């Protein structure tokens, strides 16, 4: 038994789910890596194909988790697939899910992301199996039909688009995009940065590989697709499939005039997928936004956009020293800016003070039924305001759960071109 | 063994090798993290306190170029002679001082410990009675404030020897305000200190029942009962709050003291347990504009400030609790800055703990901190220590909770 405490309402839960977790999170009894961004290496098969002795466990764990969950274990069909999963293995050194199971998995991998506010939706998630693609031209396709289905015309829903496992390690489908969408980032001659920084590495590979960029600020990258080992294509997604919004301001009429936007479509491509031992290195998924990763991150982060000098000049705020807090008052405005702008455009997102509220709800919910909720609070606490939300308040508890969500090298640091 | 941290935004990295010198847990496994949890959890025998106190007095005689010198070995000695005659021993005034420096260079949620070797050390091991810690308080409180022109320091009062004679001060901080519980369920100044002051009040103390009544101490020598005593109101310095544009926040009647001067927690050197200790230094910002106004438990001041405001209040997304609180934040540092009362920024607070991160790996191998604690409460992302990976151990000397006195304490009087 563990227990959590939350310091505004004393509201206590007991943890017993901590007890089914699987692998290290990096701390000890002497060290904590709460704060580590990848603390941890340990990984459940190691790098390439696994032997019988190797893959066998973990798939029997996670097929006997899948028939608990649903009222069965040593049912008749628990223990066929058991055997089923046992040849397979014996005859081609893995093993393919049901779409059944994929379908628990994904959803399972979420609720397990400690990282994520946004899990009270976790069982709310549409999964499009793409275990039958096999080229670039086909990911792209199947990527279109997710990225129009998450859209919706702005009513934004749930998506993962799984691709084909991995096998060897040679034959990886990955998407090279860290996100489906994303500005491009240029380095300009004088020593600055047009666009995204962060993606001024991606957007010079795009370029060699002959993408002709128009050299804007918010310029979407192509799609880089990798099928099966192969090198990796260019696609540029049809722009009528990309909903972005301009940003204003509800009471500064001056603040259209600073020229910015963002997309809607919030969607993560470059994380790995692990169902019972089996590793999905191409798995798109996508949610909607809560307005400080744009407000905030996107767009205030000192190596990103960082445009609070250009807001607070306009604002005529006192920028002398840092105690008239005009960074502050600054990031304030451009995040109701934002909000605003996304709700008058009918596109869904939500603002951090729902959010977090809404992850306190899931959290008793999980310790209801569950007997726990893994729960990092270093990335579930917003990046504002952070003790004027719920959750600044609530101690958590973070152990990790399989399935999961992992992260992995980027391609091109692997990848051996031909 | 080495451990990496990198920062994010400057991609700097820095290498820890201090964690090897940890020995105490943090209340995390191998396959759980605790490091949200705010408190992960009676006296020695002469077997235990032998090798605390060794570690330290060898680690003393190191941080002054002398291990292995014959007063290292001297004193070793004349530490386990005590140990083996009285069952506990005496530091020395060069070892009190720099064990109570190095308890605040180990506190790994303190942000301001660029500050850590300026620290003004008062021995209070000679004190005997609650009159006498009083007249030590009042003398750290006048030397701490200095008209407003901070400094930091620290009075320590003698050591717990069975546990049924501790000293103690039972306030939680030298300087708070009362607070009052009403009969309609409302209160008035402080919620946090609703049952402190009701202990104060059956003592004895007549309470002006305002919103911003300064506490008496309560002290406690010996292990006797505790008594009350006021800290004469002339020592007591004290910053009306005012808005640099907004003339009706002078309105709002907030105010705030100047001194922050902790004085419920227990300073372990070398296996010696300290119990009453208060120290103090001067305000980030944000702990009184955020926390102490805007927590909904505390002062909770957002909607009167909004109202003032004129905010959209029906919607979360108008953000209007994130604008309201940047105001007040913006009051409470003009008003300190106005009337020369030492003050910092988060900004400036959290720029100078990553230089002195950087400082400490250099020079020392690493710096335990808790990036849960240390990133402000508001603002997290713009300040340089949220994109600063942390590492978290704990180290001796070192600043330890202890339960409040009123849940142990077995009282003697009629
Ligand atoms: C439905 C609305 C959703 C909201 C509002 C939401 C919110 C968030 C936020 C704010 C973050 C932090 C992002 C960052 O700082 O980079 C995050 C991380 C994450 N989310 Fe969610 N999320 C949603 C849906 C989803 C879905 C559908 C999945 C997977 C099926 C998912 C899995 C994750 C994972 C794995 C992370 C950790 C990412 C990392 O470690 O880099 N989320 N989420
Ligand atoms: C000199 C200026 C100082 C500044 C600006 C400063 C800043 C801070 C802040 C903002 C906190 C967090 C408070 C909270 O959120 O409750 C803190 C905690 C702490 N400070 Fe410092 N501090 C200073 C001096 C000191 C000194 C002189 C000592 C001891 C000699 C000290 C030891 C501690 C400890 C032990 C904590 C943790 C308290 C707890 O766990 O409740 N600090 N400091
Ligand atoms: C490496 N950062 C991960 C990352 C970066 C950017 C956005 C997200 C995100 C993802 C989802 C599904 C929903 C949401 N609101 N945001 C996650
Ligand atoms: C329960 N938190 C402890 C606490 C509560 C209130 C204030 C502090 C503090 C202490 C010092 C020495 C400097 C500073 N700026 N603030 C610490
Ligand atoms: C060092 C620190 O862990 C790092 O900056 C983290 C802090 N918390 C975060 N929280 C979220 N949601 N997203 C992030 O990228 C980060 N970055
Ligand atoms: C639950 C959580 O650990 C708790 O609210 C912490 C968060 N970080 C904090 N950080 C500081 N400086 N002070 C605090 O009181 C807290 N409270
Ligand atoms: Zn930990």
């Amino acid at each position: 038994f563990l227990k959590v405490k939350n310091w505004e309402t004393e509201v206590v839960l007991t943890d017993t789910l901590h007890l089914k977790s699987t692998l290290e999170t990096g701390c000890t009894e002497y060290i904590c890596m709460g704060s580590i961004m990848h603390p941890s290496q340990h990984a459940r098969r190691p790098e390439d194909v696994a032997t019988k002795d190797q893959l066998f466990p973990l798939a029997k764990e996670f097929i006997d988790q899948y028939y608990s969950s649903i009222k069965r274990f040593g049912s008749k069909a628990h223990m066929e697939r058991l055997e089923e999963v046992n040849k397979e293995i014996d005859t081609t050194s893995t093993y393919q899910l049901k779409d059944t199971e994929l379908i628990y998995g994904a959803k399972h991998a979420w609720r397990n992301a400690s990282r994520c506010v946004g899990r009270i939706q976790w069982s709310k998630l549409q999964v499009f199996d793409a275990r039958d693609c096999t080229t670039a031209h086909g990911m792209f396709n199947y990527i279109c039909n997710h990225v129009k289905y998450a859209t919706n015309k702005g009513n934004l829903r749930s998506a993962i688009t799984i691709f084909p496992q991995r096998t060897d390690g040679k034959h990886d489908f990955r998407v090279w995009n860290s996100q489906l969408i994303r500005y491009a980032g240029y380095k300009q001659p004088d020593g600055s940065t047009l666009g995204d920084p962060a993606n001024v590495q991606f957007t010079e590979i795009c370029i060699q590989q002959g993408w002709k960029p128009p050299r804007g600020r918010f310029d979407v990258l192509p799609l880089l697709l990798q099928a099966n080992g192969n090198d990796p294509e260019l696609f540029q997604i049809p722009p009528e499939l990309v909903l972005e919004v301009p940003i204003r301001h509800p009471k500064f009429e001056w603040f259209k005039d600073l020229g910015l936007k963002w997309y809607g479509l919030p969607a993560v491509s470059n994380m790995l997928l692990e169902i019972g031992g089996l590793e999905f290195s191409a798995c798109p998924f996508s949610g909607w936004y809560m307005g400080t990763e744009i407000g905030v991150r996107d767009y205030c982060d000192n190596s990103r956009y960082n445009i609070l000098e250009e807001v607070a000049k306009k604002m005529n705020l006192d920028m002398r020293k840092t105690s008239s807090l005009w960074k502050d008052q600054a990031l304030v405005e451009i995040n109701i800016a934002v909000l605003y702008s996304f709700q008058s455009d009918k596109v869904t997102i939500v603002d951090h003070h729902s959010a977090t509220e809404s992850f306190i709800k899931h959290m008793e919910n999980e310790y209801r039924c569950r007997g726990g909720c893994p729960a990092d609070w270093v990335w579930i606490v917003p990046p504002m305001s952070g003790s004027i939300t719920p959750v600044f308040h609530q101690e958590m508890l973070n152990y990790r759960l399989t399935p999961s969500f992992e992260y992995q090298p980027d391609p091109w640091n692997t990848h051996v071109w031909k």
